Parts: C-alpha cells; structure tokens; sequence
C-alpha cells in the first residue's frame, strides 16, 4: 500500500541522512589522524633533540 | 505488496542496526584521538620545558 | 505500486553498499589509530624516563 510505501521511504531517508554524516565522520577523522601524525612526528623530533 | 515491502523493512532494519554499530566505532575513534592529542600536546610541553 | 516498490529496493542496496564502503574505511581507521596509540605510549614512557 501507499502508507506503507511511505513508510519504508521515510525509513530508508532517515538512513540514508545518518550515512552522510557519518561520511562526515570518518573525514573528520582522517583529518584528525593527519594532525595526529604530524604532532607525534613533532614530539618525536624534540625528544631526540635532548 | 507486503509482503515485499515486509521483506524490505526488515533488510533495512538490518543495514539500520550496522549502522549504529559504525556509529559507535567512529565514536570510540573520536575518544581515543581526544586522549592521544591531549597527551601529546602535554608531551611537547614537558619536553619543551626540561 | 511494483514501481514504487522496486524504486525502494534499489535504493535500499545503494545505501548498504556505501554503508559496506564506510565500514572498510572505518576499519582503516581504526588501523591508523592502532599505531598512533604504539606511537604515543612509547613515547609517553620516555618522556617521563626523561
């Protein structure tokens, strides 16, 4: 039925909606193992300066 | 009909529930990088500061 | 309608596939993160030995 269509439709778009933010996420958290990578080089660096 | 839709539904409330599992995952991956940038921040200030 | 419920399931397999396409970026992740956290402890225990 109609209801029923709808239903599943607005299901499946309340999924699809927490997908894209979780994409976001996981960019987010690409983004901040870079920063991660570049301040534990940074320390290592100074660590081996002494 | 229903029993498609049913069939659907139910394949939905599956992808639905890993859903919330990746959720969590990216959550505990958020956590974990709040603790290593505080400790690595902390790290070069303490280096710094010999 | 069979249109509409077709329309569904399309839809319905588009998001799992990206869905499994985020959970093996997550798992990727969670590698990085994995050896972030080596990185740091090791250098945790140096930084205090310092």
């Amino acid at each position: 039925s109609q209801q029923q269509i709808a239903a599943l439709s607005e299901s499946l778009q309340a999924t699809q909606q927490q997908l894209q933010a979780l994409q976001q996420q996981c960019y987010e958290l690409e983004k901040t193992n870079r920063l991660l990578v570049s301040e534990v080089m940074t320390l290592q660096k100074m660590v081996k300066a002494q």
